[PDB]
């Protein structure tokens, strides 16, 4: 069957940092030459990191890192008793910045470009709301890959949320406590039959192979995002200090979104882009398909195609009117929005790491390892 | 390694009645005494019927025929070229109407009770108003399972519709067309994430729904137009169907409705909503079942696993419904076995014989529409 490490994500890289929420994975050059600047992926931290890297053919990291870029990838640990308490704020200071900290440290480098999937998206825009605020500068660009930030039609989700249940858990918040992979699953879980192509074992396990979340952070998400949807006011949250004020994010940004996406209607995810409205530009790029078909479209096949339109008027249906097709995989698009933003080419690191943070264990590490915790 | 009619739909019997649109199957009795009037399931016409007949333990069919009753199924036809023209009405005609004439016919009984499930459910709702319009008599009874009447909110379909599409093909409606499988596929979706859980599960439903069907242009259109986008049945006249304006408020039958909790295709408070305009009927029965679309409508008896939920009162607000709701252990194919015996007339000995010498049968269950494979890409 599948060995997570062994005959499923399986590029190759070293744990490089570890705290109580994240290991940080830098992956193994591929090329002579890099691009400088790092790329660092956050993952979703619903289910686990691996639908971007399954198959070496299909591996969405494995293709960057051949593209040259020094990639770093957060791999969220699974909730566990000691972290009932960790609220969405310490995803972002745990994980994201914790995540930009170790970059910076190991390769030198002041900024990164970022990736956020789905919400690790979500987590991503809220970190660079609070980074700006603060004049943090980690990151140079950033890329929201079927992620929402208007989340007004959020998709069936709506129909399915227990607004006395996240209410019962708000009143007892203080203790907090631990979501089940199985409960998330009622409501996040993104796997649809037509993203079995027709392995398709490997999208099957990988739906499966749940993890759970802190009841605060839990709770947080559904209450302001999906019922209140808070990121459409300013200041309408506080994070880490910060009223939260997406008209604030003032560096480039690219928004994938997928077409025949179920999970996150391709409408919405457009919808964001007019909150975006302190960065210097904005790219949103249209895939064919669904939700992890759209997504993981590897440009090892190219198959398939994607859509771009440089103007963004406020109804996503002029949009895509006046867009262009094109062939393949949006992998290749995003490639060519971030090059150039990506520094001049530099000889590959002979190791991973530093002396500061040698390699602690080979990729994928320890936390995509975790089972969810037995039924309570 | 699935074999329908081999490994998969097995549950015995002949069909007993072919047209242009559908295949009569007739169950082989598996007790020795059956109630003595038919029941008609209408299944859905987006899938193939056997959702309704997966392994034997599952088969809502198996356990039916098991409890007595005399069980016929509309097996439908994917969709071909000699049936391009088909309209909505043809479903009523052709579908519904050949088959009870046919029960009627092999049976002697004058009546069936029917049962129709997804967009079954909508065509039999919509033949039960042609029937009363003319007076044809052939329902006692209609079960309607996890179907819309009230579309108001049909969930997740409503962003997946483009009007425009349906537009243009409403301008070159009488030339005709096939709607593909793949389609019909990106609008309609059976299952959801957790229908796909991994360690036959969930291979025999993987297999179900990507055995697609094809359907003719003008129905689907209409389907899409009138329904989804329009909610005609609950206004009275807004279609007309075989000559007649359509008014739910007609039906004049008991009914009884059946959703799931979790059912993320036909949202059960959305299937509830339906129940106040069939006001015309003599009796209304809302049954919720637990869990979702394919797991809580195919809740067999032999685990008996899960749970229903009843209340005879019928609030317009669901959640007062639920509220209000009495849980029972198990699965509500049981409640239906329960309001549909006493509904089903007297005992008589089982049928010696499938068919009759008019209608003899033909081939063995499940028949050739089931198997057929939708048409190539074009």
């Amino acid at each position: 069957p599948f060995q997570i490490g062994k005959n499923l994500v399986v590029t190759p890289g070293e744990v490089v940092f570890r705290n109580e929420l994240i290991e940080l994975i830098q992956y193994t050059p591929t090329t002579e030459k890099v691009h400088e600047k790092p790329l660092l992926f956050v993952p979703p931290c619903i289910n686990k990191y691996y639908l971007m890297d399954l198959q070496p053919d299909n591996s969405m990291v494995r293709h960057f890192v051949g593209q040259g870029y020094r990639v770093f990838l957060v791999s969220w640990r699974s909730a566990v008793p000691e972290m009932k308490n960790f609220t969405w704020e310490t995803y972002i200071e745990k994980g994201v910045f914790a995540a930009a900290e170790a970059v910076q440290k190991i390769t030198k480098q002041p900024t990164m470009n970022a990736l956020g999937f789905c919400v690790g998206g979500v987590i991503l825009t809220t970190a660079l709301c609070v980074a700006q605020a603060k004049g943090l500068k980690y990151f140079d660009s950033a890329t929201f890959m079927t992620s929402l930030i208007d989340h007004a039609e959020p998709g069936e989700i709506s129909f399915f949320i227990d607004e006395a249940l996240v209410a019962s858990r708000e009143a007892k918040m203080a203790a907090g406590g631990i979501i089940s992979g199985k409960e998330i699953g009622r409501t996040f879980a993104s796997l649809r039959a037509n993203d079995l192509v027709w392995a398709p074992f490997d999208l099957l396990y990988w739906n499966n192979d749940a993890v759970d979340l802190p009841l605060p952070m839990h709770t947080f998400m559904l209450r302001q995002f999906y019922i209140n949807n808070a990121l459409i006011t300013p200041g309408a949250i506080t994070l880490c200090g910060v009223p939260i004020d997406i008209s604030k994010i003032d560096i480039p940004v690219y928004m994938f979104a997928a077409r025949e996406d179920h999970i996150v209607l391709w409408s919405s995810a457009y919808s964001g882009l007019k909150y975006l409205s302190g960065t210097p530009s904005r790219r949103f790029v249209l895939g064919a398909s669904g939700h992890i078909a759209g997504s993981i479209n590897p440009v090892t096949k190219d198959k398939r195609n994607y859509w771009t339109n440089e103007q963004l008027p406020v109804n996503p249906e002029e949009w895509l009117e006046g867009a262009q097709s094109h062939p393949g995989s949006w992998w290749k698009d995003w490639d060519a929005w971030l090059a150039p933003q990506s520094g001049k080419q530099v000889p590959a690191p002979k190791m991973l790491g530093s002396k500061e943070f040698p390699p602690l264990q080979p990729a994928p590490g320890s936390y995509v390892l975790a089972k969810a915790m037995p039924p309570v």
